[PDB]
């Protein structure tokens, strides 16, 4: 909801390292791999759950 | 797909004269009528055909 006002809607998905731990993810950002993918947001749905984000990978980066 | 990242996404609409010829469209820009109408973009669907774009009459121009 914060990035809606941004003139450029883009989202970046990364790849977590082994031993997934959301506590580590929130605590230490280094766990996530360097490689990532920035792309566009198509449409929010949130039918059954308030977060149902459809994700595409368009611009890979390291 | 190039205009998706534009701050102001807009699409024009022109009119071809007689002797309809896409080869002339790519060759002779003179085929396109100087009268036109620009508009904002609504959304892209592409149900069966890869290209299905909706155009509107928003701002007429001579």
């Amino acid at each position: 909801r914060r990035k809606v006002r941004l003139a450029q809607p883009y989202v970046g998905v990364f790849l977590k390292r082994d031993d997934s731990n959301e506590s580590d993810v929130v605590e230490s950002l280094d766990e996530i791999y360097h490689t990532g993918t920035f792309a566009q947001i198509h449409e929010m749905q949130d039918l059954g759950d308030k977060l149902r984000m459809i994700v595409m990978g368009h611009r890979r980066v390291h």
